């Protein structure tokens, strides 16, 4: 019976996935030896090819003693305070999968290993699991009970976590206000006369207003393009003692033959040419900047608690005869400056800032980023899972090509490639669209990043191939209906089939050692840098190149794949026990391969506290999902008036409505998974 459907949001198994256990021991085995051969291939890879895994800096096994060796605090003075803490998040989740490993293995297992009801069958796998029980048995009152402890343990841990946190800015940030909407011609003496005439203590070190610096950026770089060149090939003909020629053209290299080539044109004529064409339009758009004033200023203040009694008295709220709200006190400019508009904000840090972005403010700002919001959003809609994209392929007979060769490796393989293919490509359109959005902060980006990229995981991985729907449409679709509270129970009983809870450890098993070799390898990357070198016109350039190409690590791409693996491994935690060693030997592999990536291969980045204890939301998210997995199981099985189906609701009831509170304000403290302790605002290039 449930076959038809319960199959249908992946493609399915190839050699029935092995035959004994659910195929955990075989999977287990393959995808270890392919961690033996991919780190051995990183050997080599990281060595010979370019450097691409060594630039933001042996014998032939250093890179991995050196993993062993690294201390947290040489992790501080090399990547700062964001790499510490992102380091230490994870070092809590590795603690929370041993209390909850030594619980669902211990207590849960052998408990589900006692029953009857799948005893006879064929499915080994399937008694490790909850479906095992009778269902007029107060065992389920026991699972029952571990899925709430599991939900206080997880808080507790970020109790724990976010009290040690007591994360560190500069003294710079401390004192700088963000004021946004001021009048566009507010010069530098009025902003600073402003406060200076109307708050008691108050000095002003600096008031620097915020210009349209775009292109003066753009134009900065190219700048310096020329001047790179122009020095090396100087430097070089010095010493070969002969010229060199570059074809003016894109992709210079391709002028194999004289055809409309003109190829022979002289590096230094052409460097000092174009290094003097970029300075004289430098100067005119650096000219031509101070009449685009965006209407935003930063002000530095001498005293840090003036700093906070102004920022207060702009964040006030109180009654007049509209509403409640602020009033920003009166002074000698308050009409001119407009103080009716103004808002005000600590600034973020400096190097947290994207100056060219500021230039995108209002209505067009929120214009674009519905734009590339509703486009995705529609994309993501019906074509949410890799399985419905295949299966609107093989609706319109696209495997076409396949059947020139006909081979029969080929036509049992070339599925589940193209699964591999769509289920690496869909959260990757979803990542790369916080790059267009023009967020005015590397936090903003970041935590954009997080939030959309995990949510859309949580139904791309967990969810709708959970209760076997391809897609949101057919989500929606079954929970408006027309009958659902009446059959409701036909998709719940597809979400707790051994199959299924196999599935999802062989998806844990992939992700802890293939997953994380590909971290470690980072191959799309590799391959976009080889191609950048390759197609770089000069010798100066291919240099330049190797320089730039260590990127800034992606802390909320990395949280949004971290919490998503948690996540599984924490919904399936109860109903499905053996997955949770699996689930902690992925976070140690991933910690160790971190630990790497953070130190040797990416830059240091900077981002306001924001990021980190925003992923802690996603903590809790876990539990949550795994409360609504027992609801699932006992009101079909137990009724949703019997006991163990109303505790695991009222405690949810409980759990949603105290966060969509928190959702009004963070104000509170005892329930709270947060526990907490108590010159260089210019565009970067415009100084110059
Ligand atoms: C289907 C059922 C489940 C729910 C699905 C959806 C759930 C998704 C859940 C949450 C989505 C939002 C994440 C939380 C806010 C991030 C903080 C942040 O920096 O935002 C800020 C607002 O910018 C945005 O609003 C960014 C996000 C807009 C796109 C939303 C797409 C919805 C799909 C950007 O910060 P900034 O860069 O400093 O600029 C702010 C000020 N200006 C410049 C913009 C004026
Ligand atoms: C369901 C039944 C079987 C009861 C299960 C009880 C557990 C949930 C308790 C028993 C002992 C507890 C642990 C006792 C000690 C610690 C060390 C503590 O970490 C420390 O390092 C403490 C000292 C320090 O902060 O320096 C964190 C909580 C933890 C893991 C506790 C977590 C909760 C545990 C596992
Ligand atoms: C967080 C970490 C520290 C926990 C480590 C726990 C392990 C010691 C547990 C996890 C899963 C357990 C296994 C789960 C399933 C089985 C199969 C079981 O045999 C059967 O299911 C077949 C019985 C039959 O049909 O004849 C024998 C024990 C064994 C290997 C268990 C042995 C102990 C294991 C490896
Ligand atoms: C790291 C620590 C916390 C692990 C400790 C967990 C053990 C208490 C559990 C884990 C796996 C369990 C085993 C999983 C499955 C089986 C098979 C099953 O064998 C039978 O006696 C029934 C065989 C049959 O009649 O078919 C029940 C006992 C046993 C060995 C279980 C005994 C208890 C074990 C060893
Ligand atoms: C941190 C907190 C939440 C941990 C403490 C959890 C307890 C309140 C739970 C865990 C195990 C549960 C017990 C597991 C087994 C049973 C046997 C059960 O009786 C049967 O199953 C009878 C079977 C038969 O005779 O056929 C009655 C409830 C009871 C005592 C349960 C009552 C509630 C217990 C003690
Ligand atoms: C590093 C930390 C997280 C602990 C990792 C523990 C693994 C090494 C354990 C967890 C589950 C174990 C497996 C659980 C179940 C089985 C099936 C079992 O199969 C049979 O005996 C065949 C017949 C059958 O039971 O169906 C043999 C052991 C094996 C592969 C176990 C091998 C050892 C595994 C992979
Ligand atoms: C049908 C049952 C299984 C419920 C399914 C609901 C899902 C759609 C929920 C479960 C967890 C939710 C997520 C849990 C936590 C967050 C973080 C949240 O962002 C914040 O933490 C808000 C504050 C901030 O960071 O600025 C944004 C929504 C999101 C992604 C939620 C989006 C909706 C999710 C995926
Ligand atoms: C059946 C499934 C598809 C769930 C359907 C309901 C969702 C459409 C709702 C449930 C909870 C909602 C979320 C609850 C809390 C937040 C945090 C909120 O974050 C903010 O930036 C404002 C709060 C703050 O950070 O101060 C933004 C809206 C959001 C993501 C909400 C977006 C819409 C969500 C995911």
């Amino acid at each position: 019976n449930p076959k038809d459907y319960c199959y249908s949001a992946r493609i399915r198994s190839t050699v029935l996935q092995g035959l004994p256990f659910g195929g955990v021991p075989t999977v287990l085995a393959l995808d270890f030896m392919c961690f033996l051969a991919l780190l051995f291939l990183f050997s080599i890879l990281r060595k010979v090819a370019w450097d691409y895994g060594r630039l933001a800096l042996n014998g032939f096994c250093s890179w991995l003693t050196a993993i062993f060796r690294i201390k947290d605090d040489e992790i501080r003075d090399k990547c700062g305070g964001d790499a510490v803490h992102y380091l230490s998040f994870q070092r809590h989740i590795i603690g929370l999968l041993v209390v909850v490993g030594v619980l669902s293995v211990g207590i849960v297992l052998p408990v589900n290993f006692s029953g009857d009801l799948l005893e006879n069958n064929a499915y080994s796998f399937g008694r490790t699991t909850i479906a095992n029980l009778k269902s007029g048995n107060n065992l389920l009152w026991l699972h029952t009970s571990f899925a709430f402890l599991y939900l206080l343990l997880t808080v507790y841990s970020m109790r724990r976590h976010t009290s040690k946190m007591r994360y560190k800015e500069d003294d710079l940030v401390k004192r700088t206000l963000f004021i946004n909407g001021i009048s566009k011609y507010a010069e530098s003496e009025k902003i600073k006369k402003h406060f200076e005439e109307a708050y008691p203590n108050c000095t002003v070190l600096e008031a620097r207003p915020c210009y349209n610096v775009a292109r003066l950026m753009f134009l900065d770089a190219e700048r310096k393009k020329a001047e790179r060149g122009k020095l090396y090939f100087t430097n070089l003909q010095s010493k070969e003692n002969v010229p060199a020629m570059i074809n003016p053209k894109p992709c210079g290299h391709l002028c194999c033959c004289v055809v409309r080539g003109c190829e022979q044109v002289e590096a230094i004529e052409y460097y000092t040419k174009l290094e003097q064409r970029l300075k004289e339009d430098y100067r005119r758009e650096k000219e031509k900047v101070n009449e685009k004033p965006l209407g935003m200023a930063f002000v530095t203040f001498h005293n840090e608690t003036i700093t906070a009694i102004i920022l207060k008295d702009f964040n006030v709220c109180k009654c007049q005869g509209c509403t409640c709200r602020g009033e920003p006190r009166a002074s000698s400019c308050s009409e001119a400056l407009h103080i009716s508009n103004w808002t005000v904000t600590y600034a973020p840090d400096p190097q947290n800032i994207y100056w060219e972005h500021l230039s995108i403010r209002g209505f067009i700002w929120w214009l674009r980023c519905l734009v590339i919001n509703v486009v995705l959003f529609i994309l993501l809609f019906f074509l949410t899972t890799p399985a419905i994209i295949i299966t609107t392929m093989d609706k319109f007979n696209v495997t076409k090509p396949v059947e020139y060769l006909n081979n029969p490796i080929i036509t049992q393989f070339f599925p589940t490639l193209l699964l591999w293919c769509f289920s690496a490509l869909l959260p990757t359109i979803v990542y790369y669209s916080a790059f267009f959005e023009a967020h005015w902060t590397r936090s903003g980006e970041n935590r954009t990043t997080m939030h959309k990229c995990y949510t859309f995981l949580i139904f791309m991985v967990l969810l709708l191939p959970s209760l076997g729907l391809s897609s949101l449409d057919l989500f929606f679709r079954w929970l408006f209906d027309k009958k659902f509270l009446a059959e409701a129970a036909i998709r719940f009983e597809c979400v707790f089939l051994p199959d299924n809870g196999a599935f999802f450890v062989n998806y844990v098993i992939a992700s802890a050692f293939i997953g994380n070799a590909m971290d470690l390898l980072r191959i799309p990357g590799l391959l976009m840098y080889m191609i950048r070198l390759c197609l770089a016109r000069s010798a100066a350039e291919r240099r330049n190149v190797k320089r730039h190409q260590a990127y800034e690590f992606q802390f909320g791409a990395a949280y949004a794949w971290m919490m998503c693996v948690f996540t599984v491994v924490m919904t399936y935690s109860i109903t499905c026990p053996i997955i949770v060693p699996f689930g902690l030997m992925y976070m140690l592999l991933k910690h160790l391969v971190d630990r790497y990536n953070l130190y040797y291969a990416y830059l240091p980045a900077k981002l306001d506290k924001k990021i980190h204890s925003g992923a802690v939301n996603q903590v809790v998210a876990a539990p949550i999902l795994c409360l609504f997995w027992l609801l699932f199981f006992s009101t079909m099985r137990t009724g949703f008036l019997a006991p163990t189906s109303m505790f695991t609701f009222v405690v949810l009831v409980i759990t949603i409505v105290i966060c969509l509170c928190h959702v009004c304000f963070g104000h509170f403290k005892y329930l709270s998974a947060h526990n907490y302790k108590i010159a260089k605002y210019i565009a970067q290039v415009l100084q110059d």
